[PDB]
């Protein structure tokens, strides 16, 4: 009797979690990811993702080794079309109607249009944002929650490889704990790491409530959505 | 002692700008590469410049994981423009006009255009060829030839990590020698490897010149212009 | 209680054949066309049409003439999307879902699109591929067998103004006769004209096969596609 | 004894590319517009042109065979695209600078655009006007007007098979005389056949003036650019 | 028992119409013309809305303050883009299907297409021209006729702010009356204001009738369409 | 005494246009701003400008009435291109090279591309950077910020209709004072008004110089770049 507590969300997908060992993507985790998105399509739920490209390229990191920082973020860019193409393949195989936009428009996949994206979420269709914001100096974070606020998402999920926001990086202090619920001003005064100001801010100021939740838990995505405990939950 | 050659068609393997750890793009290589083809656009000669992508993706590689072929060879395409983005930069940070193109429209980079090329190769900018042939089932090696014959080039530079064409792998086989010299014939019949069949063959009725060498070997690229003994050259 | 002995089929309609006595369209062939294209769709097969353009303009001829290979084979390439529109019209008039998608992207049609493109067809669309392989230096045959493996069609039709394979022109030679059988090794051995390596070495490493008959055989179309006695196919 | 026109606006009908067989291109009748038009350039004249697409297909004519008339409209300026492209490559064989501009965007060649056509055009480079004014329902005709008037041509120059405008036909008329000058209102009130009426009239309302000239009679384009005797001035 | 006696028609509506009082657009003049246009949606009518720019830009008269006429026209025709955006919305937002196309491609609508637009309006979508004709120097009532004609529409139906075509200026000229009935022969004997030749002829030329209403008055729009006494009848 | 800046990014708000009427362009303020860049270009410093759109509109104020946000920031966007149409046009009219760029492909002018925009201004040439950041939910303040840290300038002017930045409006009270001086945490902590909170804190993050100043204050746009006390300044 559970039934979904959303009906439209958009989900952020770290770049960096579609390796799983080893750069490059993880074939295996694709098709999970396929599966379980498959199954909020079925549920009635409104699917917009926003991927990023940090298993790839990061813009900053390819600065300082000498690149321009503008072109740097350009290939960051391409980096989250790569695996927004390779997502997309991953749900037409899972038999999933999905569709491709990028912020700035290629010809392999459609341009990015609000309307459209309206249309296509309406009609039960995965909706996958590549290219972040279009514009260098910007995360995917920034962008999830533009699109978020777009499309008018109730929530976005901010899929990761933690199960939450900790104190400090889980897997380098052994002092790292994650709370399970924050508003706009904890997150600020204790200064934990979600997003970058830019990115949250902005979701704050359009009061849009964050979740942030581990992707590599098989059966987080359904339990997020579901109402079940699962991940941190950033309110105002 | 002037260069024998006015416009070229340097070929690098995806390959070439990986590092140590065998994946992405090394800042330091790309460097050399700049400075290397810097020299010939002072030497007057004409540069186009077709890179592949295997440092990143690899269609045939991706659709044995699952992915549907057609969508592989398109993120390989993708790849090869971040890699003529990233070489393209490097080429500006050097100070040597460049423009990259690419056979997929990409309104990041221009897209190709013959006669646009042949204008910006005759005002002396290293022109930049990505996304292969625009189509899959092919590989850069063929967009190499294919290109190196509508720009009308003197010669296709086939770059690899070894110094021209042996009798077998040199590091496989102690026994292998290298070819000064071969014709296409000589090649099909010896059961020599060069490059892709499709684009082999394509050079061979254009009558299109190729030269195999080292692009790791300091000073092999400019010995190969200047006519000085250097990789092995096949024509007939 | 025949069915058809194909579900999605790659028919590869020459330009030349489009002419009907006297250089450019006749309006009733394009209507008879139609038609038949229209049974086909009604009996559940996916259709996919690749056209020329021969008889309007060939990049070769051209070059001959003085005029630059490279711009021939665009005037070429242009032709066969002339053909495309004026195909797609008869189709619209015959009450036949269609859609035009042009290699080359133009605005007037479709960009051509994989994924869109088996969308279209999964959707009992007829979808015309123009501007062949959108490169210079290939044949329409090439793009008839390189589409022909992207959207994964069972056979590859090549209508022809003859009934099948011949040892010489039929019309040109009075020793000509054609086999109702070929492998894509006797094909080579015996050196008949079917197309061109290119294409057809294509269609070998990939097992598809190819069925050559006449188009201006009224009924042709519908007989293979029940798989009556017509034309040539090559099998390996 | 210097050139009285500063930039032109050259219309060639595509029947002026015809050769005997009355349709298609010739190249030796391409290449000697070509050193005709190099000439002008030297001169120092600025030039346009637009040209039709009768030797081709025309949409009316299409339309009674059966075909929806905008899409015989499309094909009609997709042919003057072609022309246009054969008539630059004469150029670029000719060694003068020349660029194909579409009113129907074609990422061949590229889109027109008014502000970088006067810059083409100040800095010496023949500019070719593809595709009319986009629209069907329309002429070639009418875009010579219209791109005359907005690249603010001094004059535009009528290429004719005839050395200007007579009484009547004079292959049809032994009667009929050639008149030196006419005013717009006594081409209207004469019934005179001068060009489409809608693309008159156009030119009219902007006091374009228009010279009908013979394009065949050697040195004739020269002698109407050099304020020399030779064919029919329109005006008012 | 009613019914309406149109099947399809062309609503031009004029930019200044949406202004209302003070320049700018009037959002409650918006949300009326959604509903009066839902109305027609429902009763199966298929509409296609040609809309100007008057409210905002006129190019004429920005040339007279001494800007580059054409660029003149290309703001006005922006300006025709910006209502056209303005008015798909209260479309949208009163649940009616609507698209925005635009004669100069832009990417935020789709870019004019002949073959989707028709598919659109059979498909009961309401379908918005912007940008008229593409062209400087015509005005959006060319558009109307030009696209009336190309979509096939039974009548064009100009929506003003008068009750029908007057003999004058009937908000400056005390003498001002208007007609209930006119040829287009009457219309330029007795020279009353409708349009511009360049328009009026178009759709003389093609029999087209035109229907003058005025969009101010409300309930005007479905007196029209149900064949009731309203505005000004323009027929041959 | 020559100019203290090489390059500068020029940010003009919409209202800068506006004529006593307080909307639209005027024409004569326009030139004197031609006038005044055209300074600039000779004395060989590089500009690139953002003009702003509140003198035709503004998102959050159409959404206000009624209107889509989304919608309403596109419409605020393409008035800023109308903007940026008039601008380069008062340029061209006054001798001066300019291109105006858009983050909104309108294939009227061409897309930004930042490569091609560091080109031009090498190139003297004046870039018109309009539609702001492409996105909505930001102001033309941050796409300042933004293409100022992107093209490398050396400062950020704001033009205001006022000498600098105040203790409080000086309109409204007399008792305000100028600022000669402020760092960027000077300005958070006094809660002074000088732009965006998103766009400052861009800035403030790449320690990009601001330098408001007053654009109708004759000579002042020249005096700020000659080193000269004008305006207020923000560092740190
Ligand atoms: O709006 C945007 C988004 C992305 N990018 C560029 O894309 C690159 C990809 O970086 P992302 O921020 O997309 O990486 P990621 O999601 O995998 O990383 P985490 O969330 O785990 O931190 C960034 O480093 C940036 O340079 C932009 O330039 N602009
Ligand atoms: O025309 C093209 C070119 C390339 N590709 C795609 O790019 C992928 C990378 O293949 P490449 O051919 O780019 O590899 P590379 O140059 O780095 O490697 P070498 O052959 O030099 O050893 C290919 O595997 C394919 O998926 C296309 O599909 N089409
Ligand atoms: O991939 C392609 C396809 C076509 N073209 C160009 O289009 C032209 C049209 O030539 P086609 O090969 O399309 O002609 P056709 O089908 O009518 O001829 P047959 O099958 O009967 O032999 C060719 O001559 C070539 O120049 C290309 O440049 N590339
Ligand atoms: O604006 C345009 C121009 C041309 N066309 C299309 O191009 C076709 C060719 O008509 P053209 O007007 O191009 O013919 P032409 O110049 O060769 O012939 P003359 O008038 O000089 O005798 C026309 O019949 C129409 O279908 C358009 O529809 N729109
Ligand atoms: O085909 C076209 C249409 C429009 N435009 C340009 O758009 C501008 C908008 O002018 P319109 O003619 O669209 O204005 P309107 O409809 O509001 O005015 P009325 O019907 O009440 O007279 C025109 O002034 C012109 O410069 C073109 O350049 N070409
Ligand atoms: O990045 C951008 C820029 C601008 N806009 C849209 O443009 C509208 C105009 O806002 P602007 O920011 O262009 O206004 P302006 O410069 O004239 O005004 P000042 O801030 O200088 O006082 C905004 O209200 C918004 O709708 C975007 O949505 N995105």
């Amino acid at each position: 009797n559970a039934k979904p507590v959303y009906k439209r969300i958009l989900l952020k997908l770290s770049g960096e979690a579609l390796q799983g060992t080893e750069f490059g993507i993880d074939a295996s985790i694709l098709d999970r990811m396929a599966q379980e998105i498959k199954e909020l399509v079925e549920l009635g739920i409104q699917v917009g993702v926003v991927i990023g490209g940090g298993n790839l390229f990061r813009g900053a990191g390819l600065a300082k080794a000498g690149m321009n920082r503008v072109v740097g973020d350009h290939m960051g860019m391409l980096a989250t079309v790569m695996n927004g193409l390779a997502m997309r393949d991953a749900l037409h195989r899972a038999y999933v109607n999905a569709r491709l936009m990028s912020a700035i428009p290629l010809n392999v996949c459609d341009s990015y249009s609000w309307a459209e994206a309206i249309s296509l979420l309406r009609n039960n269709r995965v909706v996958i944002l590549s290219a972040g914001t279009g514009n260098p100096f910007f995360t995917t974070d920034s962008a999830a929650c533009l699109r978020g606020i777009e499309i008018e998402a109730n929530v976005v999920l901010k899929a990761t490889k933690v199960d939450g926001v900790f104190t400090a990086d889980p897997a380098k202090d052994p002092t790292a704990t994650m709370y399970e619920q924050l508003t706009y001003s904890e997150v600020l005064e204790k200064e934990l790491k979600v997003m970058d100001l830019a990115a949250f801010t902005l979701a704050r100021d359009h009061k849009l409530p964050i979740r942030v939740f581990n992707m590599n838990k098989p059966g987080a995505l359904r339990r997020v959505v579901m109402g079940e405990k699962e991940g941190t939950l950033i309110t105002e």
